[PDB]
């Protein structure tokens, strides 16, 4: 996928609540920094959930590819809210960016 196409989604629909950069504050949801090779719920300072532990996969990329599709089938029982990336271009290219962002 496209970094940056990806890097519009991210701005679009990721960065409100999150970061990937270094200084970037832990907001609604934690800094990302280095996420890729890491599992569910490791970035220190946003309380993980229960079910986060639970599904305790490390994240790559299919990861992403299918929990951005369904946050719920992925992690049952997460905060609700958006319905998934549809688009798997959009997640691709989102991905694709965010391996990159999360590297600098
Ligand atoms: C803020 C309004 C959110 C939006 C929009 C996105 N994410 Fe998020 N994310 C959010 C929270 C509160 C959490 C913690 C778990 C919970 O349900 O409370 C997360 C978690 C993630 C994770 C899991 C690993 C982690 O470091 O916590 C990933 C991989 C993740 N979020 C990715 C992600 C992407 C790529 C987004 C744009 C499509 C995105 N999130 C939006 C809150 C919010
Ligand atoms: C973040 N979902």
């Amino acid at each position: 996928g496209d970094v940056e196409k990806g890097k519009k989604i991210f701005v679009q629909k990721c960065a409100q609540c999150h970061t990937v950069e270094k200084g970037g504050k832990h907001k609604t949801g934690p800094n990302l920094h280095g996420l890729f090779g890491r599992k569910t719920g490791q970035a220190p300072g946003f309380t993980y959930t229960d079910a986060n532990k639970n599904k305790g996969i490390t994240w790559k990329e299919e990861t992403l590819m299918e929990y951005l599709e369904n946050p719920k089938k992925y992690i049952p029982g997460t905060k609700m809210i958006f319905a998934g990336i549809k688009k798997k271009t959009e997640r691709e290219d989102l991905i694709a960016y965010l391996k990159k962002a999360t590297n600098e």
